[PDB]
């Protein structure tokens, strides 16, 4: 009844999925704190996504997730300094 | 001296090569992708300048985690533009 919709949801969230990979990737400690923080955002983005109606609300969902992936790791390296 | 000569060159790298580094996975009528990227190259020289006139090599760790903090928030704040509404 509600296909490409259902794909749509199931692409957003392997991708918030798939990003959160490639910003563990180049950083090298508090970094135990930046999984659990990451993983966190993950679960309630993808908790999300599958409550969303339009694709709009999707692709927000998953843009504003890899913003805030982002400025977790942010933190974290202003973070490492002294 | 040529052991601070080393950390510099070593930091520069850092910063150079984790500007690819940031850039992965960052995909999604028009973006301004552009100037994310100019702006993480200013970001890029900024620092590789920095490096250059640090003191010690515990100034330059600050500068170089600073420059991979401040690449990240770019990229956050791009990612938040990319939303609607």
């Amino acid at each position: 009844e509600n296909s490409e919709m259902d794909q749509a949801k199931e692409k957003a969230k392997i991708a918030v999925s798939k990003y959160m990979s490639k910003v563990l990737d180049g950083v090298h400690s508090k970094i135990v704190d930046l999984f659990k923080e990451l993983e966190a955002i993950k679960q309630q983005t993808i908790f999300d996504i599958d409550n969303a109606k339009t694709e709009v609300e999707i692709d927000n969902l998953v843009h504003d997730a890899f913003s805030k992936m982002n400025a977790t790791v942010a933190k974290f390296q202003k973070g490492l300094e002294t």
